[PDB]
């Protein structure tokens, strides 16, 4: 602690008169307490608030010391005030929220009131678009924070006050009868050059504590949907249709490659050898693409090494395959036969990647987040557990055979492992001694495993099935939200055309003399109660 | 007359209990079978294309011989030797393996999980159904 | 939008005093209103009630309005 003045103390007291006794004389209002228990880290566990008299009265939650600002006997108590990492009253405020319900509300709460009463004394002054030491706006540092409940505070604001209602972020345009239209400000959400909350959302990194719920917010949800359906449907079935073709034609040429011996192989004239030969150049140039696209991904993400192998799991899918095809190349002009290694590696692994377009068709998109977070979690702990015993069984089954074709590790672990696919033998060998031991072995690894752990498998992932609904289906929103967001950054056919949205005027005029227009979305919406 | 056969089960509306049974069955070949199919399709042509590349020469080098014997694995007939006529069989058992790990032991499973979600989810809906299908 | 007549408006405004205001000196009450705002599509989201100054008082869920009929001065 550094700045623990007295007027400090008094707020941390939360009593009206110390306050006010402080207040006359002139008390110092700008200072900043940059006590390493003051900043922020989990040493030593303080209370970060701002660093500033005014932050602090404002995370405390203390409305009625507020509103003390711009009076006499005092001293400047400027709402653009900044600490030691620039961060405002409103920054404080969306830091100390931690998404809790009485949190949320008070939060909000405040922030609003705050909101108000900068723009009755300063209507002239801007708050929102201050930015910290990392210049990120208030909005933009909770869109990158995790705090859900001031993003929909905020992207859902409405103030009816009539001589600075313009801060307000929703409108209502028309009402002919029960059915009314609204409108919502799209500034700083889809397009900023710089930050935009969609964007942060989207390459938010993994540890955000809401990354999945943000995109559940009404103007968020209902932008996306557009874009999706205005160019992006289309722009991504074409993509689909390219890869399986593309994926077809790898098929072919390499169904049909020679059985000769020491490649390169001579190319006769042929129009059959001539189509293998084409199709061949063709799957090179596209393995070659995607090489390309996975080192441009990893370069313009540059992500932090942790979660480079724990999100973005179709990039890594996709360089291997890029990889494993290169590879192939290089040894198909090193004379070497395992070139048709490599490229049944790289066949198998491009089709088995024709998963990822199932996003944009919600039923198959999170059926296939279903597949993940079960290879994630349940394949992941019955192979560790079933992988244990199987080992163990084996090294003493083969321990036990005396001497034959089963006297190795590997055929009696594969004998073994025949059983788990419903084509044991129990009878596989008769080379050893003690007929006893050896049906023991077997009925005992047959129980544990055939008939205990497979049936606790299909239990666990039906528990597994039950509890992952919503996820997943948030998980299939933010995966066609990136796909959406790439494309649009892509260039492939948008070179800024393939607009954004409807521009208006909606407040008629601004405290200033001057109108304004504000970018805005509309959403039509109908309701019978509350007249 | 195959197509006839399988036809009787029009008549099973009429017993509540057989006609609910009826609307499930419905249910879940609309839904689950046809997702399940879709996904174990892909998988099973991929990793068939990719087995019958490495295969060298013999009775197993057309698609619809490797094709075929590796279907064999979902229904509990696996080989995973039906044949030696190739190199490197080190990556033609871990081919073998992986296709085994992903469908058998992975997508059936889930298979069997999703419907239980369905049964537990589609009851009212499949009593309401079957009224209909009374009444019409 | 093509028959938002001055009665129309007034209900939509849900108040007691203009309609009454309009219903003295006889305002008429068999207006039509075909405006393409006022049909039922979704194009242009409107509000389809019956096109009728009865049918819209009813959809707006207006009782205190309704039985105004049979009166005079009507
Ligand atoms: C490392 C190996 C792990 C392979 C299995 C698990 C991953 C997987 O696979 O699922 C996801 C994948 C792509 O999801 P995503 O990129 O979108 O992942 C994330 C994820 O969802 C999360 O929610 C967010 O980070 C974000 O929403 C989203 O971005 O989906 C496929 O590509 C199916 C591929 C399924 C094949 C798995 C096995 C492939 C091996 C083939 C071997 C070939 C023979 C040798």
């Amino acid at each position: 602690y550094k700045g623990q003045t007295a007027l400090h103390i008094a707020i941390e007291r939360r009593n009206m008169t110390l306050v006010t006794l402080l207040v006359e004389n002139g008390a110092d209002v700008q200072a900043a307490a940059n006590g390493d228990f003051f900043k922020k880290t989990k040493g030593r566990p303080g209370f970060y608030f701002g660093e500033l008299p005014l932050s602090l009265a404002a995370c405390t939650n203390q409305l009625a010391i507020v509103k003390f600002l711009l009076q006499n006997s005092w001293q400047p108590a400027d709402i653009s005030a900044r600490d030691s990492v620039g961060n405002t009253v409103l920054h404080a405020l969306v830091e100390v929220a931690d998404n809790t319900v009485d949190n949320t509300k008070f939060v909000t709460s405040m922030y609003n009131e705050i909101l108000i009463l900068g723009a009755k004394l300063h209507p002239t002054l801007k708050l929102e678009e201050i930015t910290n030491r990392k210049g990120l706006t208030p909005l933009a540092l909770a869109a990158s924070s995790g705090k859900i409940g001031v993003l929909a505070y905020i992207l859902q604001r409405e103030i009816h006050e009539p001589e600075c209602r313009h801060l307000s972020r929703k409108f209502t345009e028309w009402a002919y009868g029960p059915v009314h239209s609204s409108l919502y400000d799209l500034s700083c959400i889809d397009t900023c050059e710089k930050n935009s909350v969609l964007e942060v959302i989207a390459y938010s990194s993994s540890e955000t504590p809401n990354r999945h719920d943000m995109l559940l917010v009404e103007p968020l949800n209902r932008l996306l949907q557009d874009k999706w359906d205005r160019f992006v449907k289309r722009i991504f079935y074409f993509n689909f249709f390219v890869y399986c073709l593309y994926m077809i034609i790898f098929t072919a040429a390499a169904y049909y490659r020679p059985v000769e011996g020491l490649p390169p192989y001579k190319l006769k004239n042929t129009v059959g050898d001539y189509f293998r030969v084409t199709g061949e150049i063709l799957s090179v140039s596209g393995g070659v693409y995607f090489f390309f696209r996975g080192i441009q991904y990893f370069l313009q993400r540059r992500p932090s090494l942790k979660s480079l192998f724990v999100d973005s799991y179709s990039e890594i899918l996709f360089f291997v395959q890029s990889l494993f095809m290169l590879v192939s190349v290089v040894l198909y002009f090193s004379q070497r036969k395992e070139y048709v290694a490599s490229m049944v590696f790289s066949l198998a692994m491009g089709w088995t990647n024709m998963l990822y377009y199932t996003r944009g068709f919600q039923q198959m998109g999170i059926y296939a987040v279903m597949i993940e977070k079960m290879i994630l979690r349940d394949l992941c702990r019955f192979m560790f557990v079933y992988l244990v015993f199987l080992f163990g069984f084996s090294t003493a089954v083969v321990t036990l055979i005396e001497d034959g074709k089963y006297n190795s590790l590997y055929s009696t672990c594969l004998e073994l492992f025949k059983f788990t696919i419903g084509m044991g033998d129990l009878e596989f060998t008769e080379n050893y001694d003690f007929k006893a031991v050896f049906i023991i072995l077997l009925l005992a690894y047959v129980i544990l495993t055939y008939i205990l752990l497979l049936n606790m498998l299909i239990a666990l992932m039906g528990e597994t099935v039950n509890k992952i609904a919503q996820e997943s289906k948030n998980i299939w929103k933010l995966q066609r939200a990136i796909t959406i967001l790439d494309t649009e950054k892509s260039f492939l056919k948008c070179m800024r055309k393939a607009f954004r949205s409807g521009k208006l005027l909606q407040v008629g005029f601004t405290p200033d003399g001057k109108d304004d227009y504000r970018w805005c979305f509309r959403v039509d919406e109908v309701n019978w109660t509350t007249w």
